């Protein structure tokens, strides 16, 4: 089955998942003199105050933190979007060292890691509906530097013991994902796709200009989780990102001069 191996990583995914050489892949180099300002674009709403985390999951591709997305309790909306988007997980890639890490890239930059917020679209009633509609996700993306910690994330970091191996889940109560936002919300956007398998075609991405900081010591804490379910030979969970695709026919535009 598919992963980020060298025998079934991104190069090979194809062969499973045709539409990974499609017209609106995930994810892309943001080109930041390229793109264009959209001043009709609207602020983005981020509206976390009443959400409800439940539980933490290691999927042996990286880690969610799922939510109660059966009412309106955390949404996004605005932005480029129409309607209401409904948070169901987050979840990161990052690298093996600081130097990569990140799926987007900024002038070809990679970051230490990348956050991903998912949220799908209330009017199709349900995540599975969703992700078959060209509207149905919406993605907010967030980048991860080395520097100083972030206070929000230490709760994810010290529960990932617990989840070290495929399939382990933990209870997550009680995390409020606010505390994982940089002080802009100012963003790029563009139509794009899931990053994994099966690499649907449904996402608007919404990626932050401001990156977060996290310190050495929390994103060690990452490496050291395990694609392989335990009793199974240990292969360190890291690099499990996609590499930039080819744009194609799509305008990067963004909130902001
Ligand atoms: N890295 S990402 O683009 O933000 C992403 C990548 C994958 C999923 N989820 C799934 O792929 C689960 C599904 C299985 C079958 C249809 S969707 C997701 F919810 C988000
Ligand atoms: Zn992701």
């Amino acid at each position: 089955h598919w992963g980020y191996g060298k025998h079934n990583g991104p190069e090979h995914w194809h062969k499973d998942f045709p539409i990974a050489k499609g017209e609106r892949q995930s994810p892309v180099d943001i080109d930041t003199h390229t793109a264009k300002y959209d001043p009709s674009l609207k602020p983005l709403s981020v509206s976390y105050d009443q959400a409800t985390s439940l539980r933490i999951l290691n999927n042996g591709h990286a880690f969610n933190v799922e939510f109660d997305d059966s009412q309106d309790k955390a949404v996004l909306k605005g932005g480029p979007l129409d309607g209401t988007y409904r948070l169901i997980q987050f979840h990161f890639h990052w690298g093996s060292l600081d130097g990569q890490g990140s799926e987007h890239t900024v002038d070809k930059k990679k970051y230490a890691a990348e956050l991903h917020l998912v949220h799908w679209n209330t009017k199709y009633g349900d995540f599975g509906k969703a992700v078959q509609q060209p509207d149905g996700l919406a993605v907010l993306g967030i980048f991860l530097k080395v520097g100083s910690a972030k206070p929000g994330l230490q709760k994810v970091v010290d529960v990932l013991d617990s989840i070290k191996t495929k399939g382990k889940s933990a209870d997550f109560t009680n995390f409020d994902p606010r505390g994982l936002l940089p002080e802009s919300l100012d963003y790029w956007t563009y139509p794009g796709s899931l990053t994994t398998p099966p690499l649907l075609e449904c996402v608007t991405w919404i990626v932050l200009k401001e990156p977060i900081s996290v310190s050495s010591e929390q994103v060690l804490k990452f490496r050291k989780l395990n694609f392989n379910g335990e009793g199974e030979p240990e292969e360190l969970m890291v690099d499990n990102w996609r590499p930039a695709q080819p744009l194609k026919n799509r305008q990067i535009k963004a909130s902001f001069k």
